[PDB]
């Protein structure tokens, strides 16, 4: 699966410890546009960290 762009937004946003959350919860790139507090939620990221990728997510046009 694809995790570079995912990635490429953690290393970004200074959260790349949460590589290994998005890898466990198969949050690949393809998800990254879709990607939700629950769904962050159930990967184990904390609060501040979720809010951080969600506002990244709805600002990147790169992000499909
Ligand atoms: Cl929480």
């Amino acid at each position: 699966p694809f995790f570079t762009r995912g990635r490429t937004m953690l290393v970004k946003l200074g959260l790349e410890k949460y590589e290994k959350n998005f890898k466990k919860g198969l949050l690949t790139d393809p998800t990254l546009p879709l990607l939700t507090d629950s769904a962050l939620k159930a990967a184990n990221i904390p609060p501040g960290p979720r809010l951080m990728i969600l506002d990244h997510i709805q600002r990147d046009p790169e992000i499909k």
